[PDB]
Order: C-alpha cells, then sequence, then structure tokens
C-alpha cells in the first residue's frame, strides 16, 4: 500500500506539502510506523494563502513545524467512525474537531475534498485550505 508519506508523494498536488514535510523533517515520522489521521492541504490550499500569511508560515521553520504538526492526528479515523463530534490530539498538542454531514467529513469547519485515503500507517483526508 504505502505509508502516508507516499500516498502524498504519489499525488502531484501535495508538492508543497511534502517539501514542507521534508523541511520540517517529518518525513521519517510519516514514513515509519504508527497510526495517524492526516488532513492534507492541496497545493491550492497553500496557493489560496494571502502573502504576509504565506510568508509567516513558510518563511519560518518554527511556523511550519507547528502548523504541519497540527494537520496530523494521533489516532486513525475514517468517515464511518464519526458518530459524534470527535476531537483528535494533533501531534502539535491541540485538537482537531472532526465530524460528519451528508457523507462529507469536516475538520475545523472545513470540508474534506476527499474522505479518508488509506496507508499502511494511518489514513489521510484531502482538504483545500490550511488549518
Amino acid at each position: 500500500m504505502g505509508t502516508v508519506m507516499d500516498v502524498l508523494k504519489g499525488d502531484n498536488r501535495f508538492s508543497m506539502l511534502v517539501a514542507a514535510i521534508q523541511s520540517a523533517g517529518l518525513t521519517e515520522t510519516l514514513n515509519r510506523e504508527g497510526v495517524y489521521t492526516v488532513f492534507a492541504p492541496t497545493n491550492e490550499a497553500f496557493r489560496a494563502l494571502p502573502p504576509r500569511e504565506r510568508s509567516r508560515l513558510l518563511g519560518d521553520a518554527k511556523e511550519l513545524a507547528n502548523i504541519l504538526k497540527y494537520h496530523i492526528g494521533d489516532e486513525i479515523l475514517v468517515s464511518g467512525g464519526i458518530g459524534a463530534l470527535v476531537r483528535l490530539k494533533s501531534l502539535q498538542g491541540d485538537k482537531l474537531e472532526v465530524s460528519l454531514k451528508n457523507n462529507v467529513v469536516s475538520v475545523n469547519k472545513e470540508p474534506v475534498a476527499e474522505p479518508d485515503i488509506m496507508a499502511t500507517n494511518g489514513v489521510v483526508h484531502v482538504i483545500t485550505n490550511v488549518l
């Protein structure tokens, strides 16, 4: 199948996300073993960012690590599995509010462009704005 890291490197729309993963040095982590629920922003999510905010995020190594670490859940959580509003400890420390409506999963009041994609070490949900 592949870890989270390679379902990511295999879609040519997470380009920014991976480099950013490398830069934060979160490659091994998402390529080693474990159980993570990854909400992955598409290039567009990053592309959507306003300039001063684009620079604060990406022009600062501590920024990214912090934010990138926040899109990464502690447990594995697919759609079927959301029976109530679920809170996921992000590897950053703060919670990710997950929930479900019309088969569309949501995270911090933002719709997932594509619910849960598997990987040998977690699952990823595609979204189009950074959390």
